[PDB]
């Protein structure tokens, strides 16, 4: 997270860290045994880490559960990052309390101008490299379909929405991939891609989760 703040320990109780010996992506717990992430965050040997604040320190609220099954969306195009969504199932359910909680899926798509919360353990420098150990947060408005397509001509699909700041300085970044974009208590976006981080006229592009609620429900209902 570039240009954000320190969320606070377990102040985002649905955020997840995907560990393969090291934090490489984030996630969002949508129920006690399913995590939503980004398809480009796929790999074998994913251990899901819940209750995390400091990902290099065991503080005493973590839950380490290995994944049992990964499901990358049937239509995920790596080359355009269209349908950049995957489901991860936990080998055992999570113990749901105040610091490990699921996030509600959306019933309708969120609107441009709506203010969302973007969190992750990703890079904090737009021109540099520094990774945080504690969770970082950002509050960002969803940008209008027109300004999104103007910043990325020929790339933005109906399965993507831009959110952030066109003046540059505040964005999500490498390492926050697969993390939540929560608007009005719902999961509306997934950290997907973008040109650099926090650059002028190059905002963050996020997977439009409202377009995938039916897939998530019928996939969860059969696996
Ligand atoms: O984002 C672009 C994608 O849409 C495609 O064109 O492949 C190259 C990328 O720069
Ligand atoms: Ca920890």
């Amino acid at each position: 997270i570039v240009g954000g703040y320190t969320c606070g320990a377990n102040t985002v109780p649905y955020q997840v860290s995907l560990n393969s010996g090291y934090h490489f992506c984030g996630g969002s717990l949508i129920n006690s045994q399913w995590v939503v992430s980004a398809a480009h965050c796929y790999k074998s040997g994913i251990q899901v880490r819940l209750g995390e604040d400091n990902i290099n320190v065991v503080e005493g609220n973590e839950q380490f559960i290995s994944a049992s099954k990964s499901i990358v969306h049937p239509s995920y195009n790596s080359n355009t990052l269209n349908n950049d969504i995957m489901l991860i199932k936990l080998k055992s359910a999570a113990s749901l309390n105040s610091r490990v909680a699921s996030i509600s899926l959306p019933t309708s798509c969120a609107s441009a101008g709506t203010q969302c919360l973007i969190s992750g353990w990703g890079n904090t420098k737009s021109s540099g490299t520094s990774y945080p150990d504690v969770l970082k947060c950002l509050k960002a408005p969803i940008l209008s379909d027109s300004s999104c397509k103007s910043a990325y001509p020929g790339q933005i699909t109906s399965n993507m929405f831009c959110a952030g700041y066109l003046e540059g300085g505040k964005d999500s970044c490498q390492g926050d991939s697969g993390g939540p974009v929560v608007c009005s208590g719902k999961l509306q976006g997934i950290v997907s891609w973008g040109s650099g981080c926090a650059q002028k006229n190059k905002p963050g592009v996020y997977t439009k989760v409202c377009n995938y609620v039916s897939w998530i429900k019928q996939t969860i209902a059969s696996n």
